[PDB]
């Protein structure tokens, strides 16, 4: 049975690279009717913030994927948060110095950095304290790590499942500290211990983790472990072909809904990261992601994170995925944001179509149609300027649209027709006037479609204050 992970490191926003692992870990577990566990990594005392491993969790449900086991839900191999279990990280470092694969270490920061000028990193000198002799130094309170006794001279296989097997010299790899001097592990050790603990059999992460393998594998085979299966995806790169980093752009899942994204639609982007349909189809559901889950159709290269694509496909999906009510029901929670209640479902309902085809985002709704909700609306410099020029056109057209019977877009749209031939102006000349005064914005879905909109009388109150 195959049983996938995730460990997040919670800092402080749900990582946009965590729903991309996690997206896969998911995936390949359901496609073989296995098992997906979410493990905490917490013990870093200085990056830890109240409520972040709560936004992670949240945010992987509100992408629609599911996990078997975790801090919330509870599990049969629990705890699942290493904040919870730092006496086994230190149980199985002891066991390490028994069977000869680790070693305590005294030196103090200034000798580290003097050895690490000299040899180029940590030469494992500590290796040749009389064993004995460290134990009792340790009991005495000497401050000390535990570090990883590397085989030297030697060399690591490693294997990974999507790019091959890699040789490693030992010389490559460091006698990583393993256990810290506050007695806290350190992620190769905590790694480990847990993922052979929780039965994890397929381990699949971000390709920055590939190179820390050979210690992981080294680790597996000082505990006499089965190693899992290893896969590592390609990092998300900005368009200059760089790593994405939470330092550089928007990485927050939190900004992401918050601005509005659709949750399947960001899922389905991501999905798109690191894999392709046979047919090439790029809209697709998270079902359709797992039948169609093969590790042949996943791409080694480095994925480009367009925002401007993930919007196009955000936008795709409230037109033509969603229906008309899904999308009203969906915006409701922007428009309380930004201060606006709709009169009726029918009325909200008509500005979400009218809307429809001008926004990309939720949050885009309120702030392009704010005047379809409330006389508060702003206006554009550029759009005061366009009606202060057509003021004179207005007033002239004012009587003639308060004595105006029929208030239809076709019979509105008429009647502007004759009033510009009357005036000797193009239509246009009339229309881009009457919409600033309407709407405080000279970019708006049909005038004709908005006029009728709101009712005669209440067109005709905008209309008078304009020319107040
Ligand atoms: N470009 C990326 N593609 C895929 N996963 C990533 C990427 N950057 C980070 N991750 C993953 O997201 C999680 C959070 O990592 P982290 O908090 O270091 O964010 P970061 O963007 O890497 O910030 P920093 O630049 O300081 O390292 C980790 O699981 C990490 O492997
Ligand atoms: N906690 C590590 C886990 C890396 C792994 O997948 O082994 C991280 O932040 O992603
Ligand atoms: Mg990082």
């Amino acid at each position: 049975m195959v049983v996938t992970r995730i460990a997040p490191s919670p800092t402080g926003d749900p990582h946009v690279g965590t729903a991309y692992i996690a997206l896969f870990n998911y995936a390949w577990a359901r496609r073989n009717g296995g098992r997906f566990i979410v493990r905490i990594e917490d013990t870093d005392r200085a990056r830890y913030v109240p409520g972040a491993e709560e936004r992670i969790l949240a945010a992987l449900k509100w992408l629609g994927l599911s996990y078997d086991e975790g801090p919330d839900v509870g599990g049969p191999h629990g705890p699942y948060r290493q904040s919870e279990r730092l006496p086994l990280y230190q149980k199985y470092a002891e066991e390490l110095l028994k069977r000869g694969w680790a070693y305590r270490a005294f030196e103090t920061p200034e000798e580290l950095e003097q050895i690490r000028k000299e040899k180029g990193g940590y030469d494992g000198r500590a290796r040749n304290i009389p064993p004995e002799e460290a134990e009792e130094r340790a009991r005495r309170g000497e401050p000390h790590v535990i570090r990883l006794k590397v085989p030297r001279p030697g060399t690591t296989e490693v294997k990974d499942e999507l790019r091959g097997v890699v040789v490693y010299d030992n010389q490559e790899i460091p006698d990583v500290v393993l256990l810290k001097s506050d007695g806290y592990p350190t992620y190769h050790l905590a790694n480990v211990v847990d993922d052979h603990l929780m039965g994890v059999t397929d381990v699949i992460r971000a390709e920055e983790w590939l190179v820390s393998t050979p210690i992981h594998v080294l680790l597996y085979r000082a505990f006499g472990w089965e190693a899992p299966r290893f896969y590592h995806m390609p990092l998300l790169r900005n368009p200059d072909k760089t790593k994405i980093s939470k330092r550089k752009s928007h990485t927050s899942l939190d900004w992401y809904k918050a601005e509005g994204f659709l949750p399947e639609a960001l899922r389905n982007y991501l999905c798109l990261m690191g894999f392709s349909m046979p047919d090439g189809r790029e809209i697709f559901t998270l079902e359709e992601f797992i039948q169609a889950f093969t590790w042949e159709r996943v791409s080694l290269g480095g994925p480009v994170f367009d925002l401007e694509k993930l919007r196009w496909m955000n936008g795709k999906y409230i037109r033509e995925v969603l229906s008309l009510e899904e999308v009203a029901e969906r915006v409701k929670p922007f428009l309380r944001e930004a201060g606006l209640s709709w009169e009726s479902e029918a009325y909200l309902r008509r500005a979400v179509e009218l809307m429809r085809p001008r926004f990309d985002t939720l949050k885009e709704f309120p702030e392009k149609a704010r005047y379809l909700f409330t006389e508060d609306y702003p206006v554009s410099e550029k759009a005061q300027r366009k009606l202060e020029e057509g003021l004179p056109l207005l007033k002239e057209l004012y009587p003639r649209l308060r004595a105006q019977e029929e208030w239809t877009e076709a019979a509105l749209e008429a009647l502007l027709r004759g009033f510009a031939a009357e005036k000797g102006v193009k239509l246009g000349q009339v229309a881009q006037p009457l919409r600033a005064a309407l709407t405080g914005s000279l970019e708006t879905p049909g005038l004709f479609e908005i006029l009728a909109l709101l009712g005669k009388e209440r067109a005709l109150r905008r209309l008078e204050r304009a020319l107040a």
